[PDB]
């Protein structure tokens, strides 16, 4: 027997659950977007205790497991991918992210160790980065004009979002300055993954 050194045991999730939440596959920026503004108008959590979290590297290839768009025990690829991190009052922190077969939420250790995995053994040009930014902070500066969504012929590649343009009175698209993970551009702080687990996990 080993018993752990608070524990969140009765945490309350800070969205909807998964079916109930606005979705739209392979825009998790703005899925995540939109359930930082749920937190924002639900007065149930600081907003403050919440971060949007983009996972990407230099060459724009991040392998994430349990993941709803390939059910097994295999990877999905991205170039990249947003979740969104609840760091409860306790200090348990929590992953929302819309699309993992995970829980939703899910333990923040548990997020790592079986969607992330280690990097130590992963061929180098695929191991992950994280750039954390406040949820406060992503809602006031994120902006995508979903440019990057569009074929050679101008045509969508996945379907939009049903409703408008996430924009700002400074941009109306920065979703790079996001994606990159050069800690002298855009918001936020970035970590490696060791530095990331070491910063909010157990």
């Amino acid at each position: 027997q080993e018993m752990e050194g608070p524990a969140a045991v009765h945490y309350q999730p800070a969205s909807p659950p998964r079916d109930a939440c606005v979705y739209s596959s392979c825009y998790s920026e703005e899925n995540v977007w939109k359930l930082c503004e749920y937190i924002k108008n639900h007065d149930q959590y600081p907003l403050e205790e919440c971060y949007a979290v983009f996972i990407s590297n230099e060459r724009k290839m991040i392998p994430i497991w349990k993941q709803q768009a390939r059910p097994g025990d295999g990877p999905v690829i991205w170039d990249y991918h947003v979740v969104l991190l609840h760091v409860s009052s306790g200090g348990q922190s929590f992953i929302y992210d819309l699309d993992t077969v995970l829980p939703f939420p899910c333990l923040f250790d548990t997020y790592v160790e079986d969607a992330i995995k280690s990097d130590d053994d992963i061929h180098p040009q695929f191991r992950r980065k994280f750039r954390v930014i406040c949820a406060d902070s992503y809602l006031k500066n994120f902006a995508s004009d979903r440019s990057h969504m569009k074929d050679s012929s101008g045509n969508w590649r996945e379907p939009p979002p049903p409703y408008p343009c996430i924009e700002t009175g400074d941009s109306k698209m920065n979703l790079n300055d996001f994606i990159s993970m050069d800690p002298k551009v855009g918001w936020g702080a970035v970590y490696t993954l060791s530095e990331f687990t070491h910063r909010f996990g157990s």
